[PDB]
């Protein structure tokens, strides 16, 4: 039995460790593979994947979405900055450079908060995923708004600061979601998924 | 000035950093903008971008490619492995579960050593950047294929192993790429790019 779950980025690099290492355990016969990448609803209902993980809640009838967790959305920065030495006022937050997830991706992470020209213009770096992200912000001067828990995961690794986000869109709940229509595997796999992520919180 | 670049992961994550810092050092009135993610030829044409760092080499006259460098490509494991204390035989590479760049990624870095579907049965993860590849690998038993002057510059930070790769497929030559049409900050670009990356070396 093989489950395919998609976790979107940046949750991929949140919660895909935590649930591959608890789910290998089980069983030699029990399989979970993962993508991070159509739309919900066409991946759920006509591809192989059978549970997301995203910061979209579906309250659509015909699918599912439970809450796992909420979590704050944060500034970070080099510790070897030349200049931040603390948190950003709102009005500085865009007169530095940024780096994000580009915005031509599908779903990406980062778009609410460059969601004007103004703020689009100060992204200098533009990557495929949230690690990339950080790891360039960990060797320049440029900033950048991921999960607090992703940051505070690899601030010592990256040596970067954790900073509060003085924006009013400082938070995002992350949902399992899954189109009801369900074999005892699959509600099973609902459990442990929730009991993981609500584990590590 | 702004100078419009297009940096293919994983070739971000190694040269990006190194690029922005020098370039930014200059002046005040020359910046550079990146990207990670249409086909080059519809991007150094018809869209913003002037240069393109990949692992792709253009031999069409109108087109002009400079390599830049060669690297190793290795295979990664987390020094916390419980069973991988050394090199793979060629026959057992394959046997571990791989962490990848998504297959469904325009460029996908990773293409290469799953071509077959044995190959790709063996990915139990698939990440939008191969920074999220290497932070999955660090935290889990999954293996994966990667330059090694990434590998290298994560291997303390993740607590990474850095391990030869048993395949045939074992190098990459990045080249530096531009439409030849060429203003005179586009030839001092050039310059400037192909003396940043061969210094790194």
């Amino acid at each position: 039995r093989v489950f395919h779950l998609c976790v979107c980025d940046p949750l991929d690099s949140i919660l895909t460790s935590q649930i591959y290492n608890h789910i290998e355990q089980i069983a030699p016969n029990i399989h979970v593979m993962f993508k991070s990448s159509q739309n919900t609803e066409h991946q759920l209902r006509y591809q192989e994947t059978e549970f997301v993980i995203s910061y979209e809640d579906f309250h659509r009838p015909e699918f599912t979405s439970v809450p796992l967790f909420k979590d704050e959305m944060v500034l970070v920065a080099s510790k070897n900055h030349p200049t931040i030495k603390g948190p950003l006022l709102k009005h500085d937050v865009y007169n530095e450079q940024h780096a994000a997830v580009s915005l031509d991706r599908f779903a990406s992470f980062s778009q609410p908060w460059y969601d004007t020209v103004d703020k689009q213009a100060s992204i200098a770096y533009q990557g495929m995923a949230m690690m990339s992200v950080l790891s360039v912000v960990s060797q320049t001067h440029l900033v950048a708004i991921a999960p607090r828990w992703l940051a505070e995961e690899f601030a010592e690794s990256l040596e970067l600061q954790v900073l509060p986000l003085p924006l009013k869109q400082n938070s995002r709940t992350c949902y399992l979601s899954w189109h009801e229509a369900r074999d005892k595997g699959h509600q099973w796999m609902e459990e442990q998924l929730v009991s993981i992520c609500k584990r590590l919180e």
